[PDB]
């Protein structure tokens, strides 16, 4: 019993398209790959197509479909992303990056046919010129870490809250604040959780053959704290 619940089933193919714009830094980025959500597994691999990303690839990572979550089957009852299929949702973010700038993300995430579909725009502003960020300071890495998740209402959708903490060269660490609401694109019923959170764990890394700038990603998420 769930609307989502059957498109999930098997591996289910992912496109990524993000337009971007960071204190007048414009760029654009592609991904493809691949979701198995009876695994909570992920694969992708980004594009910088306008040429070099302006900002770094780790702070891109949550703005690039939390649906592809391995939900246990006693919290199935709670799974608001695969329930809002395959009509979507939208995601909504800000991000800030302590004593830095801010980015304002507004995604549309959807099936188009047989393909889960991330459609982003990103507005960045109040960026250091010379910080961690624009300075291209971050390693190229990412730690593990949960995702709080509490319901919108009564028909409604979900806020998520999260920090993120991004390692700096010198030892130090950049610290980005997730805001985040989700809304179902349709009129039809979704379900609504009780709280609980994400377990994530990502793996950053590069493919050899690649000259463009890109990033290869893979992500494994899993529900819990019920």
């Amino acid at each position: 019993m769930s609307k989502g619940e059957e498109l999930f089933t098997g591996v289910v193919p992912i496109l990524v398209e993000l337009d971007g714009d960071v204190n007048g830094h414009k760029f654009s980025v592609s991904g493809e790959g691949e979701g198995d959500a009876t695994y909570g597994k992920l694969t992708l691999k980004f594009i910088c197509t306008t040429g070099k990303l302006p900002v770094p690839w780790p702070t891109l990572v949550t703005t690039f479909v939390q649906c592809f979550s391995r939900y246990p089957d006693h919290m199935k009852r709670h799974d608001f992303f695969k329930s809002a299929m395959p009509e979507g949702y939208v995601q909504e973010r800000t991000i800030f990056f302590k004593d830095d700038g801010n980015y304002k993300t507004r995604a549309e995430v959807k099936f188009e046919g047989d393909t889960l579909v991330n459609r982003i725009e990103l507005k960045g502003i109040d960026f250091k010129e010379d910080g961690n960020i624009l300075g291209h300071k971050l390693e190229y890495n990412f730690n593990s870490h949960n995702v709080y998740i509490m319901a919108d209402k009564q028909k409604n959708g979900i806020k998520v809250n999260f920090k993120i903490r991004h390692n700096i060269e010198d030892g130090s660490v950049q610290l980005a604040d997730h805001y985040q609401q989700n809304t179902p694109i349709g009129d039809g019923p979704v379900l609504l959780p009780d709280n609980h959170y994400l377990s994530t764990q990502s793996a950053l890394s590069k493919d050899p053959n690649e000259k463009r700038d890109h990033m290869v990603l893979l992500e494994f998420v899993t529900a819990a704290g019920i």
